[PDB]
């Protein structure tokens, strides 16, 4: 029933933090020494002289709250198992190991666990003498008739603030001050398609409605505020923010952090910015956080949207670089911008003209494509799709067409053959039409740089076998018609041993035939055998 | 069925670019006016006087490859539909668009539609005079058999050595050169545990093998090489790794990607890290791309790992910065250090000591609580778990029993609390122990600085209230012990108002009470009536 990447159940968190270390951008992390049933990570770069901010919580939020540990952000991390508050010792511990006089600011999902746990924490703590406070983020607002709004996303915008001052040197009381302040301003509203893989058997697959969308579902999988009866990314996202807007001040500038809960897309998030990008909301836009997996809910396919209003220092806290593993420089929503360019018509251009002697082969190799239709069809319906003959009549008759309506530039086969090159794929469908194209394309540039129509038709033949990826013997036309280019490289006028050559090669598709599960004339390939029949017709005209 | 976030099916590609483009960190992204049919995303840095590098493909491998365009990297993008080639005339357009004298280099992943567009483009571009060369891509390493491997994640290595020789204003043929050097030097190995979800109704969900691991599943959802019996981290990196060695020269440094197909948890892609760095593949790594998402598969649930060798240019190319949207700057694995902190033992230190009052209080409130725990488990059992009166009942034993081995230090106050505070949790499961040792803890620190029993037993209330959450009228202990603590301070010494008070507070909880689709004395909640019980013996003793 478990579809998830670990090990020893007992050492998953262990592990993600170990992860989280070795690929640490700054180098800046390090496991603090307990009891393997503590699993705290703090930072290199300890300066008890400015004011701890410790965070963390459940696991199962990666990169929260690791991720932003550093420099301007979190000093330290304490991680519980998997959706499971940590321990009140490993709070604690957590505190004593990193905090010095200038004291430290807990902040706390809003999760009983969690605010139970760092609580009696802080308490234990404050008997020893630290200056501790505690601030509990419920940005939450899918459930306005809850009276603990959940902690979810934008507590880590809460972390980015109580960073920002916390470096600077400034008291506890400051660093709570404007913390809180930031909190307050701090809205999000999340959506899920499916629930997440937990790391364990269970007794059913994760919650997931068909064809629509739980607005709300928690970071933990918790119940949502509802369901929506679709799943279209505009509506979605519409209706999530009219209730962003209801939540937020009717005026002021704001800072959007699109995250992905874990199993959304790249290509979805993306979809899901640009509409953003076209709500209601976009005139107070001025800096977009994301779309990127910030906190999540392990694989859970949902994305959650945060506002924050940026007022007073909000803002200037939000731009500050800090040194963490995951922290996403804001970017303005840019302008889809659409470049021109100058480019010369691809149409090749031709004057009809006539030549009694090209005529005649264009006629013949085009009318015995055009006669074997039905037959290359059945030939190919053994286990191709049985189309071959069509296809290949399509090209036959549109070149015919062009001829019987005097439309050829029969006297220059550079360009009659540029002009056939640029006709098939227009009336020949699939992978034949294309490389049919390319043959008589690379052939007609050939002829073009002066070349005799025997190499040229050899260079389509290796061009055709470059991007094709055929080889002699893989059963295409190939392996007939490289024989017969062959053959008339060493006698340019035998047309007889043209044809011999490619009929030889079309039998060998005979051979290695595998769908067959007497004379294994129904086991030859269309390709091979149409161009085979296509040189004994021009041999049979000498 | 569908299980995706998109507006309208056929402007999903062109959707997926706009909020690319909105989110660009350098906002050197630019679309390319052209029909709808053609989705080619440009750098607005065009400097045509060098070589130009274009790729692309079917789309929903986000963020390869308009991730990939800027300064060091592509100069452009050809984006088809969701897994489907781009057009011809695409892919003609963006050459035609972007190319100077100095020519370009197509990179394609190796795939039919891809080399056979590519190619007939690349055709007609040459006899337009534009000098361009093509690159097929194939690392992947999954099907020893296949005459053609799949191109996947290590492509984007091969952008990265072609970009640092085109923007250095090096030739054509240059490119070329190290471009397929770096090609033969990339090997890459995925692994899924589901395909991923199409924008689409689809037959059946995605393709998944219970408790199993597809490995080679391809970035199209593919047909992979074989069945992991099992979904272990360990396991399934390891026999990737060795697969990676047989295929990797027997010496020399590596670079190595960890690749996140789309679906795989934060958590699990760390885990992944972890094993990699424990593989026998470990000694000869000096720098890891990833863990990202950086060739997907829409959602898919795997990862792919790609080892490129680092000899001549190639880690120098690697390592130099370049301006696109997702490129990762390459990261030395860090080794795990632990760190030591210095932590006083939280243990709180106490001298039993003797008296009367104290003793007689403790005895008596023990007593009750201890008495009482049959029928609190009765109203627990009501709608909560029914052991609310056992978990009181083990810390009032525990109280007792020191109290009973003279082991109390009853002449003060305050280490007594703070006593009774640390053992609680300890003989108490849940929030219930949690809550009552944050309230002694709290009222014991309330003492140390000199206050009142009663001040500092409100302390302890506004404690646990702040961390627990609740409130008067929310049916927990609060509802009989607020009442109380506010009738003491007021009068100090009136212990039958107390109880009183306490009573009504707990006959409240009755009224209030949900659970109950006469006497209503069922509905009375534990902890108040515990509350109100304690208080009655102690007015009766007085
Ligand atoms: C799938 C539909 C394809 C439709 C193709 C239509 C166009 C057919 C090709 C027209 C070729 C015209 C050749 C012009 C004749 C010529 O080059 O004469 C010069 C040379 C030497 O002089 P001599 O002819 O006076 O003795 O002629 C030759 O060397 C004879 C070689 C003829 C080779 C013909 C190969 C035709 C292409 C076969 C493609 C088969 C695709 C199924
Ligand atoms: C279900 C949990 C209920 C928790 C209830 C706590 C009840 C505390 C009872 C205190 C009585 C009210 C104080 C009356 C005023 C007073 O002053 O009494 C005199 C004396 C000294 O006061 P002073 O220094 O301010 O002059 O007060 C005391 O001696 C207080 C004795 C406290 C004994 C606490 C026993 C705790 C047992 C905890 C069991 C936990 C089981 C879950």
């Amino acid at each position: 029933m478990s579809q998830f990447f670990f090990n020893q159940r007992t050492h998953l968190v262990s592990d993600v933090i170990d992860g989280a270390i070795i690929a640490s951008p700054w180098n800046n992390l390090a496991r603090l020494e307990s009891d393997p049933a503590i699993r705290i990570v703090v930072r290199r770069d300890l300066n008890k002289n400015n004011v701890a901010v410790i965070s963390g919580g459940g696991s199962g939020h990666e990169p929260a709250h690791v991720g932003f540990i550093g420099k301007g952000m979190l000093t330290a991390a304490v991680c519980g198992d998997v959706f499971a508050s940590p321990s009140v010792d490993a709070v604690l511990t957590a505190i004593q190991a990193v905090t010095g006089e200038a004291g430290c600011l807990l902040i706390v999902k809003n999760y009983t666990g969690d605010r139970l746990n760092f609580g009696l924490a802080a308490e234990k703590a404050r008997r020893l003498g630290y200056n501790v406070e505690m601030l509990i983020v419920g940005d939450d607002i899918s459930l306005p008739d809850n009276k603990h709004p959940r902690g979810i996303a934008g507590t880590i915008l809460v972390h980015k603030i109580a960073g920002y001052f916390a470096e600077r040197g400034y008291n506890l009381a400051t660093v709570l001050r404007e913390a809180q302040y930031a909190a307050s301003n701090t809205f999000s509203l999340g959506v899920a398609l499916s629930s997440c893989h937990l790391p364990q058997e269970t007794d059913a697959a994760p919650r997931h409605h068909p064809g629509h969308a739980e607005l709300g579902m928690g970071i933990h999988g918790e119940p949502g505020a509802s369901v929506i009866d679709t799943q279209n990314s505009a509506q979605v996202v519409n209706l999530m923010v009219d209730k962003l807007l209801a939540a937020l001040p009717e005026t002021g500038r704001l800072a959007v952090m699109i995250n992905n809960l874990g199993g959304v897309s790249v290509a979805e998030m993306a979809i899901i910015t640009r509409e953003l990008a076209s709500s209601p909301l976009h005139s107070r836009i001025d800096w977009l956080i994301g779309p990127a997996s910030l906190v999540t809910a392990l694989d859970m396919k949902g994305f959650s949207l945060t506002a924050i209003v940026l007022e007073e220092s909000i803002e200037k806290a939000l731009l500050t670089e800090v040194e963490t593993s995951n922290w996403p420089t804001p970017v303005p929503p840019r302008e889809i911008t659409c470049v021109v360019s100058s480019h010369a018509s691809a149409r090749v251009e031709f004057q009809p003209s006539a030549n009694a002697l090209v005529a005649g082969i264009v006629e013949l190799v085009t009318a015995t494509l055009s006669d074997l239709e039905t037959h290359l069809n059945a030939l190919d319906a053994k286990v191709g799709d049985g189309d071959t003959g069509s296809t290949f009549a399509a090209a036959a008759r549109e070149i015919a067409s062009l001829l019987h309506r005097q439309q050829l530039p029969l006297n220059n086969l550079a360009t009659l053959f540029a002009l056939i090159g640029e006709r098939l794929t227009v009336v020949m469908g699939g992978s034949s039409g294309v490389l049919m194209s390319i043959f008589f394309t690379a052939a007609g540039q050939k002829l073009e740089q002066g070349a005799n129509v025997v190499e040229a038709l050899n260079t389509g033949l290796a061009q055709m076998k470059f991007y094709g990826g055929a080889d002699e013997g893989d059963r295409t036309m190939i392996d007939a018609l490289q024989p017969a280019l062959t053959s008339l490289l060493a006698q340019p006028k035998n047309l007889q041993a043209a044809f011999d050559a490619a009929q030889a090669g079309a039998e060998r598709t005979c051979l290695s035939s595998k769908a067959n599960a007497e004379s294994l004339l129904g086991n030859m390939d269309p390709g091979a055998q149409r161009l085979a029949m296509v040189f004994k017709a021009l041999a049979e005209s000498e």
